[PDB]
C-alpha cells in the first residue's frame, strides 16, 4: 500500500556525498539559507530518485513514499541522544541534511513554534521516564494512530521520517481510509462538521524547553470539523485516535467515529524503517503511529529524524514563515 | 508589485535548447509522458532561473513571477492562428514545451474538460467575430479583471502566460487585494460566505469544438462562497468582475462587493508581456485581465500560450487527472 524505491549503492553514495557537502557549506539545516537552497540543491540528487519522487507523489493510491538503502555508520553516528534537545549531534548532521534534501523534492518544509523549540528537523527517540506518554518519545506504550497535527488546518501534507537506527526492527503503523467497510450513512456523517480534534501533547509547554496561547484555544474551544474531506471515492482523512471526539452530545457523529476507530484498528498495518530507510507518509490519505517497544537506554535506542512538509507554505500564512503558530 | 527575472542571452539559449530537445523527443506537450517528465527535465534549466523560481514562489508579496528574454523568431514562429483549434503550429511547438518546463518548477499543470478541448497548454489570441466577448479571444472589448476559474474550488494557484508575439505592446492588467482601503466591516463581510461566483463563458459548449453538466450546475445553482480567505493581513482573493454577485437579497454583501469593484478598478495596473516574456500570475493574491485592443487579423496578432498550475493536483481529486471537470 506504499510506493517503494531502493537506492543502488552508487546512488546512495552520491546522495550521501551531496548531503555531506551541504553539511560542510551551511551552518545548520534550519537556517534561512539552507531552507531556501535545499529544493534547488536537491535537483542534483540521482536522477532515478528524482523521477521516483516526482511520479510517486502524483499517483492516486500510495499511503507513503519509501526510500530504502541510505548507508548509516553506527560508529560515525555515535550514541542515541537521551533527549531531543541534545540530539543535533555531529554524527547525525549529514543525515539531517539528507532528509531535508529529499523533503525538498516533495514540498515546503516547516516546523511548529510549540514543538521541539520550533525546529524544522525534529527527533524521534525514547526519553527515559516518558515511556507511557502520548508523544513520539514514548516506547512501552504504543503510539496510537493519528493524522499528524490533526487539530490544525495547517498540518503537513507529508511527514518525513529517516531511520538513523532501529536495531530491533520496531514497526511504524499505518492505515488508510477503510472505504471497503464504511457504509454510506456513516461516510455521510464523517464528511460533516461534527467532530472535535484537540492538539496533541507534543504542543504543550512541558514538552518544550505566545504561540502556546493558540494551542490552549484549540484545546479549550475546538470548533467542529469533518473527519473526511474531498472525493467520496478517495477521501482525505483527519483524525487522531487519542485526541478526537464527537461534537457535544452528537451521538450519530459519535457512532460514526466509534465505527471508524474499529475499522482503522482492524486495518492497521506495519512498516519497518530499518537503519537508513526514509518514509514520506501521506498525511491526508493515511494515519500513522508506532508499535510499543521496550526501550534500551544503553546508547543504541531507535532514533529517527523527522520533518513536516506542505505542498504550499502560503496556505498557512495566518500562522507564520517556516515556524508556525497562532495566538 | 511582481517579481522579475531577466535571462542572459546564454541562459535563454540554454533554456530554448532544452525545450527544442523535448520537442524532438516527445510527441506532444499534453501527452502523459511529457506531463510526468517535464518537472524532472526542468531540473536541467539554468541554475540562476531555478533559484529565482524556488525563492520567488516563497516570497510573501509578489502578484506574479515574470521571466523576460526568451528569444522568439517571428519567421520561424509563423503566422498567428485564426483560432485556438489550429494553434498548435510547428513554429509554436518548442515554446509550448518551454512554458511547460518553466511551469513544472512551480507545480502541477492541468486543464479543464470544458475549455479548449481539454488541452493543458492553451492559446490566447483574437478570434474574428469574437471581439466583444467575455473570453480571452476578445480584443476590442477589454477583458475585465478576474480570478481565473473563480467559480471552481480547483482553480489554479498560478496562471502561466508566454508571449509568442505582442507587436503593439498590449497590456495585461493586474490588481491585488486593496488592503490599504478596505475598512474592517467591509473586510469582515468579504470573508463571509455571501457571494455567488458563476463559471465564465470559456467553459460553455459553444466555445469548444458530461463535464459541461457540472458547469451548468455551477451556473444555475451556485453555492454561496467568500471572496476573501486566509490571513486578514494578507488575504487570498476569489472574484470575477463579470461573473460575481451577492447572495440573493444580501445588500450588505452587495455593498462590500460594490466597494471592492471600485477599489480594484482604481488600483488596476499594467504589465506588458513583450515577445518572449513569461508571467506566472499568483491566482490567489491577484486578479488579472487584458486591455482593449484593435485586432489586426493580418497574421501578426498578439498571441500567448497559457497553462494552469496547481501546487497540489490531489486537492482536485473529485474533479479528475490532468483534465478537470465534474457532473
Ligand atoms: N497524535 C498523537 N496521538 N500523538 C502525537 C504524535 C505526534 O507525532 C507528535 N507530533 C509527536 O511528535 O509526539
Ligand atoms: N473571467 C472572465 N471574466 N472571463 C474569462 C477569462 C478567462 O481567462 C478564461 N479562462 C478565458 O480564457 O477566456
Ligand atoms: O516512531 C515512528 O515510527 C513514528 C512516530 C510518529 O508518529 C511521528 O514521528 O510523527
Ligand atoms: O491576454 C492576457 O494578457 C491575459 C488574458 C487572460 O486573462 C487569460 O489568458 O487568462
Ligand atoms: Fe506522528
Ligand atoms: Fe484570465
Amino acid at each position: 500500500p506504499w510506493s517503494e524505491f531502493r537506492l543502488t549503492p552508487a546512488e546512495a553514495a552520491a546522495a550521501a556525498a551531496l548531503a555531506a557537502r551541504c553539511a560542510q557549506r551551511y551552518d545548520e539545516t534550519d537556517g534561512p539559507e539552507f531552507l531556501l537552497d535545499a529544493p534547488v540543491i536537491a535537483h542534483e540528487l540521482p536522477r532515478r530518485l528524482r523521477t521516483f519522487m516526482a511520479r510517486a507523489r502524483l499517483d492516486a493510491w500510495p499511503h507513503a513514499l519509501v526510500v530504502r538503502g541510505n548507508p548509516v555508520d553506527d560508529a560515525a553516528l555515535g550514541s542515541t541522544p537521551v533527549h531531543w534537545r541534545t540530539a543535533r549531534t555531529p554524527g547525525s548532521r549529514p543525515l539531517s541534511f539528507l532528509l531535508m534534501l529529499y523533503a525538498g523534492l516533495l514540498g515546503d518544509v516547516f516546523g511548529w513554534a510549540t514543538q521541539q523549540d520550533g525546529r524544522v528537523v525534529t527527533d524521534v527517540l525514547p526519553i527515559k521516564g516518558g515511556e507511557h506518554t502520548l508523544v513520539s518519545s514514548s516506547s512501552r506504550q504504543e503510539l496510537g494512530w493519528h493524522t499528524e497535527d490533526a487539530f490544525s488546518p495547517y498540518r503537513a501534507d507529508y511527514v518525513g521520517l529517516l531511520s538513523l537506527r532501529n536495531p530491533d526492527g520496531v514497526a511504524t503503523t499505518l492505515a488508510g481510509v477503510p472505504l471497503d467497510d464504511l457504509d454510506e450513512r456513516t461516510l455521510d456523517v464523517l464528511f460533516q462538521e461534527r467532530f472535535l480534534i484537540r492538539p496533541d501533547d507534543s504542543h504543550l509547554q512541558v514538552n518544550n524547553s505566545v504561540e502556546f496561547e493558540g494551542i490552549a484555544q484549540a484545546a479549550d474551544r475546538p470548533e467542529p470539523v469533518a473527519i473526511l474531506t474531498g472525493h467520496r471515492a478517495a477521501p482525505h482523512l483527519r483524525v487522531d485516535g487519542d485526541f478526537s471526539a464527537p461534537a457535544e452530545g452528537d451521538e450519530e457523529a459519535a457512532a460514526a467515529l466509534g465505527t471508524l476507530r474499529k475499522l482503522i484498528d482492524a486495518s492497521l498495518y506495519e512498516l519497518v524503517l530499518d537503519q537508513g530507510d526514509v518514509a514520506f507518509i501521506d498525511n491526508r490519505r493515511a494515519v500513522h503511529g508506532r508499535r510499543a517497544f521496550q526501550p534500551r537506554y544503553d546508547g543504541r535506542d531507535r532514533w529517527l529524524k523527522r520533518i513536516n512538509i506542505t505542498r504550499d507554505l502560503h496556505r498557512s500564512r495566518k500562522a507564520w514563515s517556516r515556524v508556525l503558530g497562532q495566538r
